[PDB]
């Protein structure tokens, strides 16, 4: 049942943590696709965005605000990209909701 | 473009097809409040931002994206942000690659 993010959350797998509160955790991606690449994850183990529900509204907004706050802290003033992958066609890696934040280089278009 | 290209509307947001699609399904979720960039959202926007994500995933289901899809928000020049109003892109109907641009 638990994904590897369970170890990130319980600190049994050391990670470069940029932000933490009782709702979420932000840590660097160890397979980075940009000079800055971090993940914002809820502590509630919502597996994918398609499985979020109305009761998650506050949490989801909080994740976006934390993403943009952390982007500022990481010096992404010239721009960045937020990405959420759902399921196989979305190339979702781990089945625990995560927002990717990529910056520090020019992002291309299309976005994959 | 036609009125039916607005896939969803409420007092908080509008959802409409992208006329320069990058996938067989490609639509855009925008707030009615004119937040220019995600980097300029503020704490007061918490509920609105969560609503936009829920609307994105609800509309993805309505558009038949049951095998996966991708949400993208671009900020500024390095993000390739193309209009200075907040847009959540939703892309589906094909395999999305990695990296995401
Ligand atoms: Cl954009």
């Amino acid at each position: 049942a638990p994904t590897i993010f369970s170890r990130i959350l319980d600190k049994s797998l050391p990670a470069d943590i940029l932000y933490e509160d009782q709702q979420c955790l932000v840590f660097r991606d160890v397979a980075p696709q940009a000079p800055v690449h971090f993940l914002v994850i809820p502590k509630k183990p919502i597996p994918r965005i398609s499985q979020a529900e109305e009761e998650d509204q506050q949490l989801l907004g909080h994740l976006l605000l934390v993403a943009k706050q952390t982007a500022k802290a990481e010096g992404l003033g010239d721009g960045y990209r937020l990405v959420i992958n759902d399921g196989k066609l979305g190339a979702q890696s781990v089945y625990h909701l995560h927002i990717h934040v990529l910056g520090g280089r020019q992002l291309q278009w299309p976005p994959g």
